[PDB]
Formats: C-alpha cells, sequence, structure tokens
C-alpha cells in the first residue's frame, strides 16, 4: 500500500502529539490523590479507574503518527512494570518529561546524538545514585508499607504480604487465591517452586497472566528418554475417565507425536502441560524423586526397568494446585504424605555434612528448602464477588512489588527520590554544550513525578518542589495527609529497582524519539 | 480502535449535559403530581409512563461522553434501588443537584478533593441523622402507608402487602409469583424458610438473583452423611422416571456425592440441589421431621437401620415450588396434611409448657413459627403479557421497600426527611474553605426532592420549601392535596433506607465526576 | 440504541402535529355524509374508501414524534370501539378538539395539571349527565334501530340482530359465523358461555378478531391443577389419533404443561387450547359439572381417586365449535342429553329454594341461565366471499352496539347528547381559574362530532350547531336528509355506552398529552 512519510519536525510534532495524549490520560492517576479516568465499554456503565495501567491498554489514537509516539511509550513503559512489579505511571510521566524538553532542545538547533548522549550518562549516573542512595527491605513492618504503597494505600493488603513471608521467608514461595469469603485466609501448605518452563507455548490457560494453570492435577515422572507419545498412551486413558489435567515433569520433551500433546489440547478435550527437569545427571534424578515424595507418587525410570504403562494411577503422584510458566513451574498442596516429605528431609541434611566440596553443601541445602519450606496460600476474602477479585488483582501487583523491594531495597517515595538524585547530579557535565543540556533535560525530568503527584492534589506544584528541594535527605511531601515531612518514617516507600527502571525505559524511549528523523505509516 | 480522548473541564462539560439529559427526563415524573414521559417502541403504540425505573431505563444518547455520564447517574440509581426496593428518581434528582453545584466549585477554582472530602462528610453526617430521626413501622396502619407510597399511590397493591404481613407476620415469608389474571391474589400456603443454601454454586438455574429454582420437586430427607454416590442411585432413577427434579436435604453432601451430583447437574441427564441440615443433634433430627411433617415425607434414618437403597418414592417429601439462595431454603406449598402438621405443631407446643430452659423454649417457639407460619404467595395482576411481567418487578420492589420499612423504620416522605436532617447540619465544617463548601453544596442538594416534587405541582418551589423549614419535624407539604400537614399522620411515608440509600449512591456518583479529569471513549 | 430526547413544548408540538394528521384524515369520514379517502397501494390502482378505522390503519409519519402523537390516539380510540361497537371515529374527532385547545393553554403558561383536572371534572360530570338523559332500549324497533346505525345505515343488519334477541333473549347468547348461501340464516342450538381466557396468546386461529377456534374438537374436565405432561400423555394420544382438536378445562394449566402445550401447538402438529375453570371453591367444581353436563363428558377429580391416565375418550365431552377470545370461552351445540341438561337445570333451580345468601341465588341463576338459555348462532350470507366477511364483520360490530345499547340504553345521534350535555354543564367550575378553562375546553370539544358531521355534508358547522343549541331535547340535525327533527324519531340512536366511551377514552389521551414533558424515541 502506499505510505504517507513525515520527516523531521513535521514527524517529531505528530509523536509528540499522540504522546502528549497518552501521557496526559495516565498521569492524572499517580499518587494517591489520582485523579478518576472513566473508560467506555461498547455496553453498559463505563468503567471508573484510577489505575494508569487500564488507562494505557484503552489509548489508541486515529492519526497513524500520533499514534506510533503513543504505542511506542506503551510498550517501554509496560517493560518497566514488567520488570520491577510497578512503575508503569511514573514511567510514562517521565518519558513525557525527557520527551518534551528534548524535542525542545532539537528544535533550537541542538545535537540530537549529543543530546541523547547526555540523557544517557545523567541516567547513568542517576541509577548509581538511587543504588547507594537505596537501603534494605528487612523489617516486616517495612515490608508491609511496600505493599500497603502498591496496593493504593491499602493496609490490608501490606499486612498480608508481610505476614505471608512471615512465615515462608520473604525469598519464600506464595500463591494467592480466591477465597471461600470475607476475610483474608493465610495458610502454609506442601509445595515447591523450581525453574523450569513449559516446553511449548498454547499450553497457556488464562492468557493475561500467560502462565499455564490446573486444578487438582495428576503428575507424572519420568527419565524421559523413552520412546515418544505413542507407547505412553496406556496411562493417558485412565486420567481421562477421572476425569483430571495431568502435567508431565521428564528430563526433556522431544517427541513430534509428544508435541501433538499440546494440539489436541487445544481443541479442549484434556487439558494437559508439559515441563522439563531442571539439571542433569544424578542432581535431577534426586530432585525428580524430591517431587514425587511431595506429590505422593513414584517416579518412572527406564534404567530400572519401570515403564510407563506399568504405572498405575495412584503410583503418579498428584498435588491441588499447580502453576507453570516460562521460566517458572510451582506445585501447591502436594498430596503426599508428611511422613515421606520429613523422612527425606533429614536425608538431604545427612548428605551436607558428609559433602565436602561447598558446591554441593549448596544445592543440596536449595532442595531442603524447598520440601521443607512448603508454599504459603493467600486467601483474600472481601463482601462481593466482584469487590473481591479486584483485591486479588491489587494483592497480586503489591506482591511482585515487594519482592522487588526485598531484592533492591527501597527509597524516599513520592518522587523525592528522583528529586534528591537529581541535586547530586548537578556538577555532572558531558564532552560539550549539546550533551550538557541533554544532562539537564534528565535532571528537569527527575522532577516529574513529585510535582504531578501534588498537582494532582490540587495544590501547586511550584511550591512543594520549592519546599522539598530546600529539605534534606528522606524529607517530602505526603500527598495523601497533606504533611512535609520523613518519607520513610511516614511509611512512603518505593522499591529502588522500581524507580530505577521507570527511569531507564522512559529514558530508552525517549532516546529514540529524539533520534527520529522519518517515520512511515499507511494513508489514512 | 482508535480513540476519542476528552480532558477536564472539556470532558467534564460532556458529562454534566448526559446527566442533565437524563436527569431532566427523570425527574419531571416525581412525586404524586409528577408529569408523563411517552417512550416509544419499535412496533405499535407508546409507551406513557411516570416511572422513573422505566424512563431511565430507555436513556442512551448520540454523543458517547455525554452517553458516558447518563449511564454513569443510571447505574448509581438503580443500585440503590436494588438496595432499598425504590428511590430511583429521587437518587438520580440528587445525583444532578450535587453534580452541578460541584462542577460550578471545581470551574471556579476549587479543589476536587477537598469539594468531594465535604460532600462525603455531610453526607456521613446525614446519614447518621437520617438513623436518629428515623421510627418504627409495626401497626397494619403503617404498614399499609409505606406500602402505598412505594406503589406508588395504589392502595391496592400498598394494602394486598399489608394483609401478607399481616397474616404471617411482618417476619414473615412473601414471595411474588406471575399468576393467572386478570387480577392479583394473594395465598398462604404451606411452607417454611430455614437457613441453608447449595452446597455448590453450580446449582443455579437463575444467574441474575442467584438461586436454585425446582418446580414440583420430591424432597429426600436423611440423617446419614452422603458420600458415595451409589447408595444414592435407587432413588435417583426412580426420580428421573417421575419427571421432577429433586432437593437433598442431609447432614451433609461431600466427596463422591457432592462431586457426582453437581457433574451431571451441569450436564442434561440431571436436575437436582442439595442443602446441609440446619443444626445439630436432636435439633437437626428435629428439623429435619419438621420438613418431612410438612412435605409429606419420611426422614431416612441411618441410625434406626433405614437404608437409602431401600428407599423408595413414596418416602419422599413433595412441594410445589421451592428456592435455594446462598443463605437460606424456601420450601412452598408443602404437600403434608393438615392433621398431620397440625398434630406436629401441637406436639412442639406441648414441649415448651414443658421447657424448663429459656434457651430451648426460645429455639422450639422457632421452630413452630415455621411450621404453623406458612408462606404468603403474591400472583401478578392485571391481563396483557407486558404489564404482567414488568408488575411482578414493581411489586416485588414495592414488597422490599416494605420489608426495608419495617427493619429500619420510616421517615416523613415528599424530601421533608432531607430538608429538616439539613437543618441539623447547618454547623457542619471541614478542614479548609473548600470542603466547607462541598459540606453546603450538598446540603443544598437535599432540598432538590422536595423543590421538585412541589415544581410538578406548578407551585413556587421557594416558598414551600422556606415554609416547610420554617416548621418542626414532620410538617410539610402534601402533594396530592396541595396541602401542608404532618406527613406521618397524613401517611407520606418513606423507608429510612430509601431515602439514605438514595443520598448514599447520589454522592457516590457525584464524587467520582467532580473527580474525573479525563474520559476515553469510541470514535463517533 | 443512541435515543432523540425532546421535553416540553418542543416536545408537545410533534406530538400535536401527529395528532392533526391522523384526525385530519380519519375526520373526513364521520357521519353518513363521509368523504372519500384514497389508499396507495404498491400496484395498480387506488384504493376508495369511506371507512374511517381503514384510514387510520394507514397512518404512520415519517417523524417519529409527530408519529407517536398519532399512534398514542388511534390506540385510544381504536378501544372505545372496542369497549362498545363504534365510537372510534367520533372520539378521534373528540381528542383533537381537547387535546388542541388544552395544548394551546399549556403553552400560553396555565397549569397543566389544573387543566386536566377540570377537563376530568366536566367529562365526569358529562357522563353523569349522558346517564340521565339515557332511555332505555327495550322493544325489537329500538334494537333494530340501534343496530342499523352501526351497519352504516343497514336495516337489514339491524333486523337480523333483533331476530336474535327475539329468540334466545337480549341478554342471551349470540355468535355470527360465517355465512353458507347468500341468504342469513339463524339457529338457536344448546350450548353455553362463561368467563375463561385462553391460559396462553400463542395459540390463536384467525388473527382479525384475535380468537382461538376449534370444530368439532374433544373438551378435557378435570378438577386439578395440571403440573405435568405425563398425566396428560394417554389422552393426548388419543385425540390425535382421532383427527379432532382438543379444549382443556381444568383448575389450571401450568408448569412443564402448559409450555408444552404452546409448544406442540404453535409449532405444528395438533390444535389444543387452554382455559381456566371460572370461580373457585366449590363452585368451580359445580361449574366444571355444568359444563361436562351439556358437552356429555366426566369431570375427572382427585377427590375421588379418579386419574388422567385412567381417561379415555368417552370422559371427554364435546361440541361443535367453541370460540375462545381474552375474555370468554363460548360452547356452541354441545352433545349431552337433554335430559341430563334439563335433569341438571331442575337440581339447580332446586338449591335456589335451599339457598340462605342472596348471593348464592344469583349465582345459581346464571348457571341455569348458561344450561337453560342455550345460544343464538348467526350465519351471513352476502352472495360472494368478499362480501360475507365484510358483512359479516358489521354484524359484529352492530351485536357489540347493541349490546352496550340494552345495558346503558341509548340517547340522541348525531352529536346531538354531547351537545345537550355540554349545554347542562354551562355553570360548571372548578377549584381555580386553570380548572375553569378545563371545563370550558371539554364543553367546546362536546360539540365536534356533530360540527364534523355537518361540515362533511358541505353545509355550515356554526349554523347548524347554533340551531340545534336553541332547540331543546331529541332535536338535531338529520345528516342523510340535510333536514332536522326528532332525533330518536327518525330512528338515529347512539348507544349512551358508546358516546360515554368516545367521550372518556378521548378525555384520557388529551389528559395524558396535556401531561407530557418529555418524549423518548429513535434517532432519524
Ligand atoms: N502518601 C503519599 N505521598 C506521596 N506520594 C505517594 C503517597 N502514596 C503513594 N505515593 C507515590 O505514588 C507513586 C505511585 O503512584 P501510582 O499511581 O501507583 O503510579 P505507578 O504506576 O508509577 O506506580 C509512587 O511514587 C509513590 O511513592
Ligand atoms: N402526597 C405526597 N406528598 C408529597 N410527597 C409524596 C406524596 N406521595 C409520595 N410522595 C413522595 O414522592 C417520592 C416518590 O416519588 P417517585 O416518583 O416514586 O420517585 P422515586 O422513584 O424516587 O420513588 C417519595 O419521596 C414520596 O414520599
Ligand atoms: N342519518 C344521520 N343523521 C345524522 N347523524 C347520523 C346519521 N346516521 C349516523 N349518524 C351519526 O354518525 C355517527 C357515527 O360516526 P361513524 O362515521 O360511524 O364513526 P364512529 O362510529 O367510529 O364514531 C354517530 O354519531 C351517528 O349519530
Ligand atoms: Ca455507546
Ligand atoms: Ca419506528
Ligand atoms: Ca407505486
Ligand atoms: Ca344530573
Ligand atoms: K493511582
Ligand atoms: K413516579
Ligand atoms: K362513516
Ligand atoms: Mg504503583
Ligand atoms: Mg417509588
Ligand atoms: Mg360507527
Amino acid at each position: 500500500a502506499a505510505k504517507d512519510v513525515k520527516f523531521g519536525n513535521d514527524a517529531r510534532v505528530k509523536m509528540l502529539r499522540g504522546v502528549n495524549v497518552l501521557a496526559d490520560a495516565v498521569k492524572v492517576t499517580l499518587g494517591p490523590k489520582g485523579r478518576n479516568v472513566v473508560l467506555d465499554k461498547s455496553f453498559g456503565a463505563p468503567t471508573i479507574t484510577k489505575d494508569g495501567v487500564s488507562v494505557a491498554r484503552e489509548i489508541e489514537l486515529e492519526d497513524k503518527f500520533e499514534n506510533m509516539g503513543a504505542q511506542m511509550v506503551k510498550e517501554v513503559a509496560s517493560k518497566a512494570n514488567a520488570a520491577a512489579g510497578d512503575g508503569t505511571t511514573t514511567a510514562t510521566v517521565l518519558a513525557q518529561a525527557i520527551i518534551t524538553e528534548g524535542l525542545k532542545a532539537v528544535a533550537a538547533g541542538m545535537n540530537p546524538m549529543d543530546l541523547k548522549r547526555g540523557i544517557d550518562k545523567a541516567v547513568t549516573a542517576a541509577v548509581e545514585e538511587l543504588k547507594a542512595l537505596s537501603v534494605p527491605c528487612s523489617d516486616s513492618k517495612a515490608i508491609a508499607q511496600v505493599g500497603t504503597i502498591s496496593a493504593n494505600s491499602d493496609e490490608t493488603v501490606g499486612k498480608l504480604i508481610a505476614e505471608a513471608m512471615d512465615k515462608v521467608g520473604k525469598e519464600g514461595v506464595i500463591t494467592v487465591e480466591d477465597g471461600t469469603g470475607l476475610q483474608d485466609e493465610l495458610d502454609v501448605v506442601e509445595g515447591m517452586q523450581f525453574d523450569a518452563g513449559y516446553l511449548s507455548p498454547y499450553f497457556i490457560n488464562k492468557p493475561e497472566t500467560g502462565a499455564v494453570e490446573l486444578e487438582s492435577p495428576f503428575i507424572l515422572l519420568a527419565d524421559k528418554k523413552i520412546s515418544n507419545i505413542r507407547e505412553m498412551l496406556p496411562v493417558l486413558e485412565a486420567v481421562a475417565k477421572a476425569g483430571k489435567p495431568l502435567l508431565i515433569i521428564a528430563e526433556d520433551v522431544e517427541g513430534e507425536a509428544l508435541a501433538t500433546l499440546v494440539v489436541n489440547t487445544m481443541r479442549g478435550i484434556v487439558k494437559v502441560a508439559a515441563v522439563k527437569a531442571p539439571g542433569f545427571g544424578d542432581r535431577r534424578k534426586a530432585m525428580l524423586q524430591d517431587i514425587a515424595t511431595l506429590t505422593g507418587g513414584t517416579v518412572i525410570s527406564e534404567e530400572i526397568g519401570m515403564e510407563l504403562e506399568k504405572a498405575t494411577l495412584e503410583d503418579l503422584g498428584q498435588a491441588k494446585r499447580v502453576v507453570i510458566n516460562k521460566d517458572t513451574t510451582t506445585i501447591i498442596d502436594g498430596v503426599g504424605e508428611e511422613a515421606a516429605i520429613q523422612g527425606r528431609v533429614a536425608q538431604i541434611r545427612q548428605q551436607i555434612e558428609e559433602a565436602t566440596s561447598d558446591y554441593d553443601r549448596e544445592k543440596l541445602q536449595e532442595r531442603v528448602a524447598k520440601l521443607a519450606g512448603g508454599v504459603a496460600v493467600i486467601k483474600v476474602g472481601a463482601a462481593t464477588e466482584v469487590e473481591m477479585k479486584e483485591k486479588k488483582a491489587r494483592v497480586e501487583d503489591a506482591l511482585h512489588a515487594t519482592r522487588a523491594a526485598v531484592e533492591e531495597g527501597v527509597v524516599a517515595g513520592g518522587g523525592v527520590a528522583l528529586i534528591r538524585v537529581a541535586s547530586k547530579l548537578a556538577d555532572l557535565r558531558g564532552q560539550n554544550e549539546d550533551q550538557n543540556v541533554g544532562i539537564k533535560v534528565a535532571l528537569r525530568a527527575m522532577e516529574a513525578p513529585l510535582r504531578q503527584i501534588v498537582l494532582n492534589c490540587g495544590e501547586e506544584p511550584s511550591v512543594v518542589a520549592n519546599t522539598v528541594k530546600g529539605g534534606d535527605g528522606n524529607y517530602g511531601y505526603n500527598a495523601a495527609t497533606e504533611e512535609y515531612g520523613n518519607m520513610i518514617d511516614m511509611g512512603i516507600l518505593d522499591p529502588t529497582k522500581v524507580t530505577r527502571s521507570a527511569l531507564q525505559y522512559a529514558a530508552s524511549v525517549a532516546g529514540l524519539m529524539i533520534t527520529t528523523e522519518c517515520m512511515v505509516t499507511d494513508l489514512p
């Protein structure tokens, strides 16, 4: 098809306008004081939301050049949220800030490449500054505070996550579920999570999460060298009449006929998923039986002579809920007797101190953490079905952010961290003036989140920013209470990974737009 | 699809317009002097109504932003109606008033978050104030009055609800059914209601109200806990032959049993439902025999050596209609013989005289109230199928609003209650001027129903409002006779629940629109 | 879908326009001198008609608001003719006069509710004046005149009806069906009519009369409600194999039974129809037996231990024809033995001497009336197909108007009665000035029919109206002969009910339009 082709400022103005539409709609929702955005549906009542992610999903523009701008920022901002578990709105605000000033500098005739170079140097520096400024998240009070902030000021979610980690540890495995109702519930059941992905896509159920999920699955374990689908048929008939889904764990899955396992489940007849066994040699086999003892079943080894059609249903292990993934498999509520589990845990212990090299000492210590660790299950309570499912969503978001906070620590929220990092960079320079201006563009933009938060409050951004800047450290503005104080003392905490990622991704896409001379799209 | 995106004032003006169209159409129908609205239909003659529910249901606007505003207020007014059984028009009027004055303040530069805070603070105060002002609805004269108001102004439906309660008690069981015609008839049959619900949610044949409806079902009463589906078969077969659905009331239904029955129920092979028998020990036993006597069935007791397999079709009780929701089971028109039910009642009244414990005595009297209480069935009237089906949702709503009047009491009608409460709130203040303005916005809005009622009379609303304010308590304006008097004495009563539900729901949507900065919809 | 919403005077002009189109098209056909209306067909030559009903049927307007106005008046005017046997054109002419003046008064700023009250008050008074002005219709002469007038000066029709009543009595049961030959025929047969409608609308054979037609069918009589199809199987199979339709008369038909019968009737297969047994208690049982005695059939009761599966073809009664309306059911030519009927009549007449209640006396005498009275059948020959249906439809209208003449009496035709009544009300007043204007609106409207009748004659309405006014009593203008004289003497008679119903219905719809603030319809 023939193309519409724009260059230079003509192209760049278009991009900026589309970015301005996306950002202006997303950014009004920033903060505890964020405004509502009404999102139409083709039927019934409109959706009213303060959630920036929801607002961003909906944005598509008629003008194809403007729309290219909006989509570029959208993709980048969502990458951030996927990496750190939060910060979509903050990233979008940043992108708009850098993009606006950067383009201003381009139009003034400054070197675009130099502007991009300077923005990058500021960001590289800003990221280091954040690492230094960062502080560990350890005590459960701080952890609760992080969750609460990610749950949009809901002290219950943060209280739930902190309670979960208080059971299975901050590094422990945690899964969220729908409860019977009316109050949050917490139970630590038997189960484990190991790293394996599903061997082929299309296995995904509930595609929004992009992870496969089953309910009360049968579990199969083998060496997997085997042959292929044709031989293993006999076990497939028994399950079909249960009926129960099957999760096959094996050294790998090679077979094409084995790859015809994925297809027929697409037809909906029987729901199944296959996943590899982690590691090689005696290490993976010991872990195969590790899973067998947990799920109350025996592994099938073509070495020992055991054949897959020789394996009865009761012989195959079983669990309650299982969630596999691209990088991960998780077993919830394994039906294996606690006598088999604890009996083996003491054995893993025995091998520890007989083992000499510290590499065997560790990995082995990893398996004992899985069997003896279990899986924390958060059952979300509420008054209603729809009022519940929302909260299950907010708990899942707060969880990843808290995980983030555990890894890289926390910083002053409310955009205080970025504002402090900017002051620390005041003396930063590049190789020439253009790069210098690029650095200043990035530093000015670091003020955007706080100002937008303040703006959504109905307060003067210049006034709060000026007052905050006149203070030091963790001194900042609490937008909920309209008070200045110590942000950490007040419980307003961003995971450092989130703040970092938001800046990096925004600077990425901004660098590209600033460096764009040409756009090509179809004819309207 | 590409979207149309509007911000701030430009957006809010559109919302206000849509609200204005919706509310201006709906509010002319408020109160005894309400004007007619003609509603078109694709085929045949138009409909003419004073009922705001019918008018609002029909409103959809061409401009997509305007339409969003209207749908927003609509959703909120219908929720009010679903909660209190009435108040749709009042809710809509309050909504337009709060929104109108709030948006004025926003465009005058005031803080929307503070405006919303003031509104919320004022409504909260008003809700307590209403609860204090509330007075009990007990005597038959008052119930008929509340029914007539909820009618509206139909002494037939109003009276009819009174005998219904007068016969079965104000706490009694009253149900609305289609009826043959051409009048509405009230029948009292043998039936009761106890607290039990579907052991599985999958048994629901009516998703809207979320309940199980079995027509002319057989009823199985067994003491044993049901686990294996095998022992059920001899009875399950005989039930499939008869062509009637089955209801299972037992100690419990679990394991293979609960799993099996719900499996086939989803399929076409069976229509059935099961519930847990209420109570424990001898009471659970005594209650099962209660239900047995009502339905003409025999309790199957594994204690005596009675087995499920031996249980025949005659052993099952029968009823015309049974309704199982989440929290309760309702058995309508049991087949049991009066001589037996009367004897069963006589037996229990004996035990009451023999009762040493006040607790044991209260529990027994609850058993007779259910057995001797019966169930009130209202079969809806008129002629054609269009009104007849529509009328049923009316009387149901009227009955609901009447129950709510008995539970939460009554306040002066004709918008007088809101007027009074707004006077008690004259000294109420917020944190800042903008919250004060919000409080005043809400307090003026509370005058809107009475003013609108009067305006529909062709009378000056400011004179009537001012004259009512000058009086105290229940002094108000009777819009039927165009004369002042005592609202309670003149029989003009609102369920307190309706009034507060309308205020709360209206202030909800108003706060949302006042805090909306962005709207997203499809292209024109 | 999105709607077009109009308010106030803007809406009411549109409504007025559509009313003016309808009424101006229809009113030219009023009276003996009515003009021609040409009605186009999609092919060939146009259709020419003096029939006001045919003209109204065609009117649909492009502007949806205007069209709403026209359809509102058609529907109501159509109702007068359904409850009377005439008056549709009179009602339309009346509606337009009231609507026009009323709407003009509203636009002038007068209180619409007050105007409606004044109109209603005048109509109530006029209805009373009509009642006092009314005179009995007794002798065969006046009965024939009433039928003649409603048949459009056809003396054959009034003569035929009067012969029907001369046999079976003025309150007797009469039915008109297709004439076999060129000449009409009248036969009195044993049969009855009672009030039962079709339980479902979904079975009616002929769309124009909206009634069920069953030829030589079976009649089922059951003392129980039938909730299950399985009890009707043995009898239902017998009937389908006999090549005869089935009429079901029971305590009720509901559940799977009714839904199924609207299946195997509506869809195809054999024709069947069901009606409720009139009344309740023992009167329902007594009445069921009455039908059984008349139809030569046996009542099936659970009370004696009878069962429907045991019911053979011999237990069912039968007749030659059964016509089931919405309101009524008519059995024509019962198969029962006269010795059985006369013995049943005697037993009922015996219970009358034993009756201790005056209510019991009256209800017993209407059963002896149905049994002993029988039915008068009218078969009307036109000499050709198209003329027979047309004439037969005139006889059906005249018959209905004659019953109305019998019940409420007759008054002076040519719109003389309304003029006379309007001159008696000249001093009638109201609560205030607006009501007074409302009364005058009604009184002026009362002259519209006479004036239109004269205008259609081509004389001056003003002159003739004034001459009639200046006379007294039954003095009026004969529009056929163009001479004045006594309207009763000249044979021009309107059943009081027709004049009444015409005025009342016209004033009803006019009251609604005068009180309308809003109209909702589809986008253009
Ligand atoms: N009480 C508060 N005062 C100031 N800032 C707050 C407060 N609560 C939350 N925030 C800030 O709001 C930001 C997150 O807002 P949010 O609307 O969730 O956007 P994102 O999608 O970027 O997480 C964080 O920077 C957080 O510190
Ligand atoms: N005689 C009366 N005088 C004044 N107000 C009345 C009278 N009768 C009913 N009302 C009031 O009219 C309102 C109900 O109007 P309605 O059209 O039903 O609106 P809604 O849908 O909000 O119930 C109630 O507040 C009720 O008290
Ligand atoms: N010879 C007559 N002279 C004067 N008026 C007549 C004569 N015959 C019939 N009418 C009048 O014509 C009117 C009947 O109008 P018609 O054309 O049948 O419309 P509709 O019956 O639907 O009102 C009656 O008021 C009747 O009195
Ligand atoms: Ca739409
Ligand atoms: Ca249409
Ligand atoms: Ca043509
Ligand atoms: Ca009189
Ligand atoms: K937010
Ligand atoms: K109303
Ligand atoms: K005519
Ligand atoms: Mg967040
Ligand atoms: Mg109401
Ligand atoms: Mg006529």
